[PDB]
């Protein structure tokens, strides 16, 4: 592939990767998220959520208060660069966003906002 990445989150509360790079040549970048586990999304749900390193704690916290039916995401949360839905076993979702949204010199994290998962399910995205 190119200007896309495949990410898996499993039954062990892990992303398969902790670091993503995006080609500064890309206008747009795609994240394809899957869940190769057997647990359902209300006990081991995963989403792919991207923000700067410094907004990460805020988005996680309010994502928790927004609740399962809202994908553990605050609706139209302005800190969120890109988000998928919350998925569980056997499910998938992709998200495409404008690379232009990565300003140069910022630092970005991706993570799951299912309560508790970010302690393990987090990783770095960087502009390549
Ligand atoms: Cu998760």
């Amino acid at each position: 592939a190119e200007c896309s990445v495949d990410i898996q989150g499993n039954d062990q509360m892990q992303f398969n990767t902790n670091a993503i790079t995006v080609d500064k040549s890309c206008k747009q970048f795609t994240v394809n998220l899957s869940h190769p586990g057997n647990l359902p999304k209300n006990v081991m749900g995963h989403n792919f959520v991207l923000s700067t390193a410094a907004d990460m704690q805020g988005v996680v916290t309010d994502g928790m208060a927004s609740g399962l039916d809202k994908d553990f995401l605050k609706p139209d949360d302005s800190r969120v660069i890109a988000q998928t839905k919350l998925i569980g076993s056997g499910e998938k979702d992709s998200v495409t966003f404008d690379v232009s949204k990565l300003k140069e010199g910022e630092h970005w994290m991706f993570f799951c906002t299912f309560p508790g998962h970010s302690a393990l399910m987090k990783g770095t995205l960087t502009l390549k």
